[PDB]
């Protein structure tokens, strides 16, 4: 659970792989959810 970046950048959606690094924590049960908005 470490940030990275600490300030908005660009409204380039294309950035929107950083979440590779967003995505440091696990989620414990996400039943619930069908789908993830990390690839939605």
């Amino acid at each position: 659970d470490a940030e990275f970046r600490h300030d908005s950048g660009y409204e380039v959606h294309h950035q929107k792989l950083v979440f590779f690094a967003e995505d440091v924590g696990s989620n414990k049960g996400a039943i619930i959810g069908l789908m993830v908005g990390g690839v939605v």
